[PDB]
């Protein structure tokens, strides 16, 4: 017995704040169900915190930093190209060999130049953000509903802000239990009360699609996979490397193989990684999951949970950095690259109200040890955190003689990865993808590889790429497709931020 | 559960098998048929390039060359260009390190990525070599490890020899040379067929000698050799190139305290193996796991039944840029082109020997049959097929003929899955660092579209040497760079008299 089809719901920017998972600050009663009568992980950690690192390694089956996909974001230029091997499958692409109808609604934001048209079969792209391939809404619940389908459902979660529904809930700031390691400011305050609303809005939106499959008799035979591409959006989650930056919620659902699926326990709490998540869609639908994909299958019967998840973050806009991460059972490892960039750096969210109350508490001398921690100038070069006695992750033991031996476990780990999959965060990026970043956020990039680009290109820094550098030619086995949105696509350059 | 106390590889340059073991009786190859007879014979060993830098990067670290950017021939030499490896990796040599083992490699390294020789070869220093590359200094290897298990290489110059003068070495008569169909008759391309046969004579020699000592010293039973070269010969089918003389190199493998374990599955081994077969034998022979990333098998254990392909790879190789790949079947060579717009005569470094000369001259004068001028002609077929028990000289192409479709889309889409599991890193230009390291050597010699757009792009600093023009490349913290002055020495790879 097998599915009939596979669908993700996927959501931006969400922590499990839910009934589900135990939290009734607000009712989720559809996620509450649905959890009920599916398999939910406690334990899933998504291989970047941030969307296009994450969204590419899950589309192409790997960790983004193996196939050179990790920077967010990277490859939108003309004159800036990665292109996936010859002979590469990605999901979708393994779904449309196998005969599948597929498609993703909203947002792509991948890391790589493609043919939307190979991947994604049963409706038209459209230029999205930055760069971003969007997928075009249409009914896909009518359209597809005597044809097997592999799709996708691009969700706000985190980043919604329509709030004015009688069903959404006041959620007082006042009453809101900030971690230590945050500065309790009103408008930290106000995002963490923020979140719990769109966990209602999330729920919501969740009943909209089973509903729509009930309608179309397509509930019973589709395997559901619901979750988020990494944690909210305040300063120590979202781009950062920490439990619930990288940590989301996942709930796998297929009622007609709904006991085959609870077979190893409704609620699962064994180490998987998100890339389990596409290996484990390919089993389900009967597809081998190619000899290079890193995920499994969390079903089947050899799967025991893995001894170890991985989590990189690389650049991210004009915050260029790097750092490592090794989770098992007890323990989370941070490896820091860069110790000598503060956590605290230039970065996109410099602008938002609970930024600026934060920054301005520190520079008042105001934060305690643990709230300044992040605003310090340098890094620690190792981090790592006992989670069962101090799950905040505020008390470093990477100096402890009690806990080297564990160190020096967690740090041999992340170097047998880096030795076989040749982590290209290593690298430097090339000057046209410098570029690239200075086409979008101009002089916002404060970074050394930017001013080392500036000094370079005194008579070009603030001429569009396109008009400096030739654009990239397509490999002979993809060619370029005429549709007009990937001209769109390309026209990165903001006048604004020169 | 028995095991070689050491590992020890006869490593030779530019040598095809053409000695008695293989059936050859030219010439007499006492040492060589002897060896040969007592140890286990491998004639399907291909080398994963028809080069010396690719082959030699690729058997250190263990992978296909082209999955770690090791794949052009030279490369990372400059001060300014730089490949290294990743955090964590281990080279062969520094698995034999960290299980304890004495290690040394005498003669060339020529490794296509900048590195600590001292973590490698523990046993005795490097010097300066040939283009960028680190040799191992000579030194008394067989008496001052006799009582300590190593892991050693002993460089032979194999088909480079060039001192005919011991009365050791027959006379071989040009004129008595029987020459492949595609090569032309030419008494240069004569008189370099009788050389290749006197350099058998000298690898035998040479083979007598290092048994000898091994034998003096008491570690002849012991020691499991590994006798090998890195490519085929010096002709312009070749070396360089992906046909079967070019990859296909000489094996033997003897370890006589455990020499009937090793024949157990025939003292003779006709199955496919890779050249990266060869590090990942040796590990499993002395004791030490096959780290998951290697691409090498042990070709004596119980499961191994034999490759169902191997895969070569020719990258660029001095200042001539292409890219090709070969999938080898029991029955097929399979040849990709990724430049057919090149010709396979385009500029190369032999241009100016006489050989070549004499063979393009005939080409020039219109007196090649067909065959012989396939090689010379403008442009490359976008894939090649050989049946090579048809056409063991493979001057049949039948990528064309409908009959032989199934077999071409098959072998195809192994060098596919081949390309989207390792990522072949021969899909991507060279940085423009890398391109002016190819003309700090050869200056004016490069006439490739890559060194000419580069040339386009830097027009005031073409004849500066490169590392007047770029920034040196500062070595990882997890390996720092050694202050021996040699490895600044090796550096200098800037040739005036070629600009
Ligand atoms: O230009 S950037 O945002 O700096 O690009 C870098 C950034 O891109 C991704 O995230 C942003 C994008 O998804 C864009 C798409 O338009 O929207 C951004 O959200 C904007 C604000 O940051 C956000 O403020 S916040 O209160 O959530 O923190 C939000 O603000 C709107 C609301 O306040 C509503 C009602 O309260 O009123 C509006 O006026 C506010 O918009 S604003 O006045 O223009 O600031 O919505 C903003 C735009 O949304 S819109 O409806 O399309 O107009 C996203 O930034 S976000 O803070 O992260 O959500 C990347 O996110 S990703 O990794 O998840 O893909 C992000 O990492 C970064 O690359
Ligand atoms: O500068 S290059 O050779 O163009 O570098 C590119 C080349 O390097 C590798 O192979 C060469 C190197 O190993 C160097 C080391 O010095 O020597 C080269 O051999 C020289 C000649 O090419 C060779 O021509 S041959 O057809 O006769 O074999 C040979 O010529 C000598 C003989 O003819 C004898 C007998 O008359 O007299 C000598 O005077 C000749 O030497 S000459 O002064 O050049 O006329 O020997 C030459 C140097 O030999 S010596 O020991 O230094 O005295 C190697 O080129 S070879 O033809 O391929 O052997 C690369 O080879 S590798 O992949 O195996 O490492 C090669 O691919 C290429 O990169
Ligand atoms: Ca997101
Ligand atoms: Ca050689
Ligand atoms: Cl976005
Ligand atoms: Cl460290």
């Amino acid at each position: 017995k097998k599915p009939t089809n596979i669908l993700w719901i996927y959501m931006e920017d969400q922590n499990p704040w839910n009934n589900a998972w135990g939290d009734y600050t607000v009712s989720t009663p559809n996620i509450k169900k649905f959890a009920d009568q599916g398999v939910r992980f406690t334990n899933a950690h998504q291989p970047a915190p941030v969307s296009s690192a994450t969204r590419s390694a899950l589309i192409t089956g790997q960790y983004q930093t193996t196939l050179g996909l990790q920077n967010h974001r990277s490859s939108r230029a003309s004159y800036n190209a990665t292109f996936l091997p010859e002979g590469y499958k990605t999901v979708p692409e393994l779904f449309v060999d196998a005969g599948y109808q597929t498609f993703n609604i909203g947002k792509d934001d991948y890391n790589f130049k493609y043919d939307r048209s190979k991947l994604y079969n049963a409706h038209e792209g459209k230029a999205g953000f930055q760069g971003a391939h969007d997928g075009t809404k249409f009914d896909w619940a009518n359209n597809l509903k005597n044809k097997p389908f592999f799709g996708q459902i691009q969700l706000k979660g985190g980043k919604h802000h329509n709030f004015n529904g009688k069903d959404v809930p006041q959620v007082d700031p006042d009453k809101m239990t900030l971690p230590a390691y945050y500065a309790d400011t009103p408008a930290t305050r106000a995002e963490w009360a923020k979140h719990y609303k769109t966990q209602v809005l999330s729920d919501i939106e969740l009943g909209q699609i089973l509903k729509e499959l009930d309608d179309n008799n397509i509930l019973e035979n589709t395997a559901i996979f619901w979750f988020s591409d990494h944690g909210m959006l305040l300063l120590r989650h979202k781009q950062e490397l920490y439990e619930d930056g990288v940590k989301v919620p996942l709930i796998i659902s297929w009622p007609a193989g709904k006991e085959l699926l609870k077979s190893k326990g409704a609620v699962r709490n064994d180490l998987i990684s998100g890339l389990d998540i596409p290996a484990t869609s390919l089993a389900l639908a009967g597809i081998d999951i190619p000899s290079y994909y890193d995920g499994k299958n969390v079903f089947s019967e050899e799967f025991s949970g893995r001894d170890y998840v991985i989590s990189a973050k690389d650049r991210m806009d004009y915050t260029f950095d790097r750092a490592r991460s090794v989770r098992t059972e007890k323990y989370r490892y941070i490896r820091q690259y860069h110790p000598e960039l503060s956590s605290a750096q230039p970065q996109y969210r410099d602008k938002k109200q609970y930024s600026i109350e934060a920054r301005a508490l520190y520079e008042e001398g105001k934060l305690t040890p643990v709230q300044a921690a992040y605003y310090s100038p340098t890094k620690p070069v190792e981090e790592l955190y006992d989670l069962q006695s101090d799950p905040d992750q505020i008390k470093n033991l990477a100096a402890l003689p009690k806990y080297k031996k564990e160190l020096l476990r967690h740090r041999q780990i992340l170097l047998d990865w880096i030795a076989k999959t040749d982590d290209k965060g290593a690298y430097p990026e090339s000057e046209r993808a410098v570029k690239e970043v200075l086409d979008i956020w101009g002089k916002n990039c404060v970074s050394t590889q930017c001013e080392s680009y500036r000094l370079h290109h005194p008579d070009s820094v603030n001429i569009p790429g396109d008009k400096v550098y030739s654009p990239i030619q397509w490999p002979a086995y993809m060619p370029k497709p005429k549709t007009p949105y990937y001209s769109e696509i390309e026209h990165i350059y903001r006048k604004k931020f020169q």
